[PDB]
């Protein structure tokens, strides 16, 4: 048993807060904003010794990342943006910091009673999307 055992599974969403904002603040355009913010996506974390694999299907865009905690990677994110992305471990939270154009964003997932709490940060706004297990 591991580091990340609590949030492994499959997860889907049942509540957002301050999304559309948040999107706005990182630059995401009209158009991404409304189908983004209609998607109800399922979240697949899985592990594999040292490696992370977090998956995101939903009816706009299926994402996959593969990570180690502490090691930079590349991601591209659904909205279409080049980022140098590295996730640690804090106090039990994942904490994923993503890097482009000179902007930063942070997104934390913890666990908390039996839900997996998303915590998105962009300068001074925060969106909160709460998932429960699927
Ligand atoms: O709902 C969101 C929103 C973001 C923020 N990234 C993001 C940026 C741009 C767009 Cl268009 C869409 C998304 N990250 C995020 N991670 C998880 C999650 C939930 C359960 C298990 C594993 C991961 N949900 N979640």
């Amino acid at each position: 048993s591991h580091m990340c055992d609590a949030f492994v599974g499959t997860w889907k969403l049942v509540s957002s807060e301050n999304f559309d904002d948040y999107m706005k603040e990182v630059g995401v355009g009209f158009a991404t904003r409304k189908v983004a913010g209609m998607a109800k996506p399922n979240m697949i974390i899985s592990v594999n010794g040292d490696v992370i694999t977090i998956k995101s299907e939903s009816t706009f865009k299926n994402t996959e990342i593969s990570f180690i905690l502490g090691q930079e990677f590349d991601e591209v994110t659904a909205d279409d943006r080049k980022v140098k992305s590295t996730i640690t471990l804090d106090g039990g939270v994942l904490v994923h910091v993503q890097k482009w154009d000179g902007k930063s964003t942070t997104i934390k997932r913890k666990r908390e009673d039996d839900k997996l709490v998303v915590e998105c940060v962009m300068k001074g706004v925060t969106s909160t999307r709460v998932y429960e297990r699927a």
